[PDB]
């Protein structure tokens, strides 16, 4: 996890999702004032916070481990005239400096896997105040079973990958309120996901087209699309939004 990430610095998402599914996931949520205290965990270059700047009040905190995303997260904030309630700064999923109930609301999209969907449920919790909201999107499954290949690519990829029952039956253990959940739109994987990926695929293959190792992980995001082309049946990215009890 080298190189990769000079390659997803220039995508405007690092991972599934669309302004159609932040807005549906912030419509059940309740609704914030410009006092309210957000965090975006996991933001990447803020591709998603900004949709999120736009639906919600409050100041929103986006953090991610690496520090050339959040360079061009703060880039963008002052080009669009919201650096004030919108700041990134560079740190850990397992160890996020929010002192406890500080946060109304909590926010991660294709991120929550990095520390495990029922882990994150429960540890970041503590930073949220009575009543406030998580939602997180996350790779699930859609139905008991499903054909060999795919099963094998998660089961490596993502272990923790589980059926939408499961996941729902861990926000109530954590102490959470299912709210809702939704299938993320396939619009959210092949447009805005994967379509941008070919905009930087030849400057790209050019740079290292003689490296072994960036050529397999070229490979990997090719083969991505075909999984996701193959079996967009069985799995994909779920929104879960829940309320502190
Ligand atoms: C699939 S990307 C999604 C980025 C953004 N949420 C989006 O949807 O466009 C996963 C993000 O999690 C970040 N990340 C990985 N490990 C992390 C950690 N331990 N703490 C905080 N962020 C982490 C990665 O750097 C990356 O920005």
């Amino acid at each position: 996890f080298s190189f990769i990430c000079n390659y997803f610095k220039l995508l405007k998402r690092q991972g599934p999702g669309s302004p159609e599914a932040t807005r549906k996931a912030v419509s059940f949520i309740n609704e914030l004032t410009d006092d309210a205290k957000i965090a975006d965990i996991g933001c990447g270059t803020g591709g998603q916070t900004l949709f999120l700047a736009d639906y919600v009040k409050g100041q929103i905190t986006g953090i991610d481990l690496f520090p050339d995303f959040i360079e061009i997260f703060n880039e963008n904030a002052v080009k669009a005239n919201c650096a004030d309630r919108v700041k990134g700064i560079t740190g850990s999923m397992d160890n996020l400096p929010f002192q406890n109930e500080e946060l109304d609301l909590i926010w991660s999209e294709g991120a929550i896997y990095n520390i495990g969907f029922e882990r994150g449920m429960n540890e970041w919790s503590k930073y949220l105040k009575k009543g406030g909201f998580i939602a997180v999107s996350e790779a699930s499954w859609f139905t008991s079973e499903r054909p060999a290949e795919i099963e094998d690519f998660w089961m490596d990829a993502y272990p923790e990958i589980s059926v939408i029952p499961t996941c729902i039956d861990k926000m109530e253990r954590a102490g959470y309120t299912p709210t809702a959940h939704f299938i993320l739109p396939e619009n959210c994987w092949t447009e805005h996901y994967f379509a941008p990926q070919d905009e930087v695929r030849e400057t790209f293959m050019k740079e290292h087209a003689g490296n072994k190792t960036a050529m397999d992980f070229m490979k990997g995001q090719q083969y991505e699309r075909s999984l996701y082309s193959k079996y967009k049946d069985y799995y994909g990215y779920v929104f879960y939004i829940g309320q502190k009890r």
